[PDB]
């Protein structure tokens, strides 16, 4: 679990706002048993990309490879159907989706769903990423209050205080679905 400042610094949907260099990454997991999705509790966690190695050269881990990383450790049934969320508060970098495309093309019980509280950029190359993910089956979407309530809920050492959306939340995520609609 995050800590309540870590999450509403990094979650902040507000497009203005600088200094969120950091991707974190939510995961849940679901498995279809007789028509309905149940939950995995157990496989739930959250993690963030690695800061570059002090020797320098190469750049951290992102967050979406280490998501993926971690995956064969669940030891998942090949032969059942299983739904991965990932609540990212930057969507996937170029190489990241492409990575992620790989992943679900050679993985076909995994169904992948990714809900982002923005949309990363990638110097304009991202939007390809994000269209490949979509082609191997990945649903993407943006968060709404919904998904921002839940991920507080459920990955937020929250001590029983509730959500408190920020203002401009909703139209903040609408002008962003607007935005991933035109780039799918
Ligand atoms: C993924 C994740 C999630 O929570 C819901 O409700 C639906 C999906 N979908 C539709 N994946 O294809
Ligand atoms: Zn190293
Ligand atoms: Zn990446």
């Amino acid at each position: 679990s995050m800590d309540p400042p870590t999450f509403t610094f990094n979650f902040n949907n507000e497009p203005w706002v600088r200094g969120r260099h950091e991707t974190y990454l939510c995961y849940e997991v679901e498995r279809m048993h007789n028509d309905t999705w149940v939950k995995l509790n157990q496989r739930r966690g959250f993690l963030a990309n690695q800061a570059p190695h002090k020797h320098g050269f190469l750049e951290g881990r992102h967050a979406e490879l280490c998501f993926l990383d971690v995956i064969p450790f669940w030891k998942l049934d090949l032969d059942q159907d299983y739904r991965v969320t990932c609540f990212t508060s930057w969507s996937p970098c170029f190489s990241c989706a492409q990575e992620m495309a790989k992943f679900i093309s050679k993985n076909k019980h995994v169904s992948l769903c990714i809900k982002t509280a923005r949309i990363y950029d990638d110097q304009g190359r991202a939007q390809e990423g994000l269209r490949t993910l979509a082609e191997a089956g990945a649903k993407i979407s943006i968060m709404t209050y919904s998904e921002f309530k839940h991920c507080w809920d459920t990955f937020v050492d929250h001590q029983g205080a509730p959500f408190q959306p920020w203002d401009g939340l909703d139209e903040h995520s609408q002008d962003l679905s607007g935005r991933l609609r035109a780039i799918l």
